[PDB]
């Protein structure tokens, strides 16, 4: 006679939490320019196969990205005012719990 | 006789929470000029085969974003007022919980 | 006699929460210009096969986003007020449960 | 004899709860000029075949999104007011439960 409780996983399991505030770039002041480029990707491809006496010029006018501020004039006052600023992250939550139980009763 | 629990599980499994907030650019203030260029992609392909004697010129105008902004002239005030900010982030959720039993019973 | 609960799954499974606020470019404030150029994706091909003492000129005006502010003039005040900003998140749900129960009763 | 319950899934699922508030471009103020290009895409294609002493020119006038703005004049107040805002998101839901029993009782 057998009487058995076997366990024989192969347990490659994930759990996470997350939990609150993420914030990127956040209260940017600038009293010209702001100027912010976020994640630019380039995932171009460029083939040239040149033959005999023969003449590639790859010349693109420019780059992925290009921004450009000129020529700003101010005369009287650039200003910010902000009477308060609260950033309040409350995180009583994002609890993990894993619980795995065995009970074997013989009579 | 044989009275079994087996388990032989394969658990390549995910659980996962993500609460609260996630904010890019936020609050971005600018005098003259705000500028902005958010996750651009380039997948261009170019191909240039050249035979004997011959004349390939990929000469495009620009690249992929271009943003241009000149000649800004402010003779009064630029001003920005705000009387309260607040960024409050409440998470009491995102809980996991993962529960595996097993019970055997003989008489 | 065999009397069995046998548990041999491959359980790649996937169980995800996103609970809350997710903002991208919230409350940008600019004197003169705001220019926002968001997630272009270029997927051109250009194929150029040149011959003997053959020419290919490829030669676009520009590139795919091309923005541009120019000659602004502001003679009075330029401004922006807000009497009160309330960011609130609250995120009591977003829970994740995962129960598995294996459960044999013998008489 | 054989009495059996026998789990042997291919668990490849996929349960996902996306709840509360998603906002882009949210609240962008410009005194001038306000210019956005939103999620241009570009696939086009072009094949160009040149033979002996032949001339391709591929010279389109412009690429795929061009905005321009110019010569704004502005003689008296440029304003925004905003007496409140709030952006309150509450999420109680958004939770994900995946149960999975095995009973075997046996007389």
């Amino acid at each position: 006679g057998k009487v058995q409780i076997i366990n024989k996983k192969l347990d490659l399991s994930n759990v996470q939490s997350k939990c609150g505030s993420k914030d990127n770039i956040k209260h940017v002041t600038g009293g010209g320019s702001v100027q912010i480029v976020y994640k630019p990707v380039d995932l171009s491809k460029v083939t040239s196969k040149c033959g005999s006496l023969g003449n590639i010029h790859h010349k693109p006018g420019g780059g992925q990205v290009e921004v450009k501020s000129e020529k700003l004039d101010f005369k009287d006052r650039v200003q910010s005012k902000i009477g308060s600023l609260d950033n309040i992250t409350h995180v009583p939550g994002g609890g993990n719990k894993k619980i795995e139980t065995h009970k074997l009763t013989f009579r």
